[PDB]
């Protein structure tokens, strides 16, 4: 991907493709979930659970949740 400022998302203070806001449940600290739609699920989620030093279990929900951003569903949708 080498595209322009289209919709870029904006977590606390740099820009991404797409992020992903993460409550744990507790209302704060409030997280996001910066993804680059040319990086992996498992990657991307395991970035930023290293990064914030959150735990592994939490790898599936928002690795599995950036995937949904590219695939149908939350995406593609696919609605008859």
């Amino acid at each position: 991907a080498n595209q322009q400022t289209s919709g870029k998302v904006l977590y606390e203070g740099k820009e991404f493709d797409y992020v992903f806001s993460i409550d744990v449940n507790e209302g704060g600290p409030s997280y996001k979930l910066p993804y680059n739609t040319s990086d992996d699920p498992w990657l991307t989620a395991y970035n930023f659970l290293q990064k914030n030093d959150l735990n592994p279990m939490f790898l599936d929900q928002v690795a599995k949740f950036i995937i949904d951003n590219t695939k149908g569903q939350m995406l593609g949708l696919g609605n008859p």
